[PDB]
């Protein structure tokens, strides 16, 4: 199951964090080839955020996935394109990718 | 060695019921991996956009971070009783969401010092 | 080789103090590990709730990652150099939590490509 957790300086409406979460969440499930069902997505806007020296509009991912370098430059393209078709430059845009192990990872009181 | 865990919701919670939360999933930890009570940081982030299985229902995200201290029988342990205090406080235990963070000695800090 | 640092923090602050503490803390960074100033990343949320050896009082959770570059002769100075300016902006410097967490060139991406 794949998580991605995301902050950012933008300040968005409930209903554009709600709508970002769906779209988003949708754009992982695409590249990395899991339902929709195993998706996890956090939103954090509003935080203070410097990158290169400069506080402007920017956002910080990182995606964690139960189990590579070809998926991850597909996974890089398609979650930078959402932010540049709404209000960001694609130079402000920061993504880390950290796989896990499915004993390190729980769900409904259990792991896996 | 103190272990850290890190949550993330959707939920919003009153200051008295923050307050409650962090003292009790840290027992909670603390209890679980064998740490004393008090040597455990826990950080409680409420109020963030948060879809977990298309919805975006009551649902939580967790990370717990340990140097060494989190084999696959622990790890069980940790993750019932943690997903018991969110059972316990109004969400679906299909909704909550754990991961484990192994970690090494000298990439811990503490006091301006590694271990 | 770009560093990125995560803050979270119970302590309340002003957006000028926000801004301020973001140049300040980047600029350690930069400082410690070797890097221009324009391939650091920093994050800052403060009014998390926070409970650090079951205390509530002003504490700070920090996360650096860095590709590569963090032996732990660097972590030490790292943390020392990070632990300073919070013991110089009113905490405490036994509240003060770093991880330091490396990831791989393939594990780092950046304008849609990875390294």
């Amino acid at each position: 199951m794949p998580a991605l957790v995301i902050k950012t300086n933008a300040k968005f409406t409930e209903e554009e964090k709600s709508k970002a979460t769906e779209e988003l969440g949708n754009i992982v499930s695409k590249v990395l080839g899991k339902p929709i069902s195993y998706v996890m997505v956090t939103l954090e806007d509003g935080v203070a955020v410097r990158f290169g020296g400069s506080d402007e509009k920017a956002a910080f991912m990182s995606l964690m996935s139960i189990g590579n370098r070809a998926v991850n430059k597909r996974a890089s393209a398609a979650l930078t394109k959402w932010f540049t078709d709404h209000g960001f430059q694609g130079d402000r845009i920061y993504i880390v990718f950290n796989p896990k192990s499915a004993e390190d990872w729980g769900f409904n009181g259990d792991t896996f």
